[PDB]
């Protein structure tokens, strides 16, 4: 687990297929949806080293779990640690997307965040944690209470 409770993200590149804008936009809801059930707060910084890197690359990309082209696995995520600890990668080689007719990045960002603070698979097919990607509507997105039960568990 996370050792303190202020933990900073950094973006390391952005996806050509999504405007800055949104990218930034994604990442940040994502993490509120963490900050919203926890003690955590999450800072985003612009120079120096993070906690959190969030990384777009194919292929290899010099962590030992290379990407796979579009299709199959869409993103990955180091639990809490230093160094590549903590850090999520998402699959250039997916489409990503606001909403739908993509990968929806914020719903994969939440996915990859909770695996960066120390959350497993959920059985829950409603949880965020569950292991198998579907878009969902996100004006209903809520966390599922096993998502809130495992993030409570390990932070508060
Ligand atoms: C054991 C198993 O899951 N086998 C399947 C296997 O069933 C599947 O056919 C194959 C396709 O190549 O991918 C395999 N697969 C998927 C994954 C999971 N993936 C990664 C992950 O958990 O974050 C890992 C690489 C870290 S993943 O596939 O890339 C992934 C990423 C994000 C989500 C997700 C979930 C909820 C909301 C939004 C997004 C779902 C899946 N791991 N292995
Ligand atoms: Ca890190
Ligand atoms: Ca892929
Ligand atoms: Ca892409
Ligand atoms: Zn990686
Ligand atoms: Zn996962």
């Amino acid at each position: 687990v996370w050792r303190k409770h202020y933990i900073t993200y950094r973006i390391n590149n952005y996806t050509p297929d999504m405007n800055r804008e949104d990218v930034d936009y994604a990442i940040r809801k994502a993490f509120q949806v963490w900050s919203n059930v926890t003690p955590l707060k999450f800072s985003k910084i612009n120079t120096g080293m993070a906690d959190i890197l969030v990384v777009f690359a194919r292929g290899a990309h010099g962590d030992d779990h290379a990407f796979d082209g579009k299709g199959g696995i869409l993103a990955h995520a180091f639990g809490p640690g230093s160094g590549i600890g903590g850090d999520a990668h998402f699959d250039e080689d997916e489409f990503w997307t606001t909403h739908s007719g993509g990968t929806n990045l914020f719903l994969t960002a939440v996915h990859q965040i909770g695996h960066s603070l120390g959350l497993g698979h959920s059985s829950d097919p409603k949880a965020v944690m569950f292991p198998t990607y579907k878009y969902v509507d996100i004006n209903t997105f809520r966390l599922s209470a096993d998502d809130i039960r495992g993030i409570q568990s390990l932070y508060g």
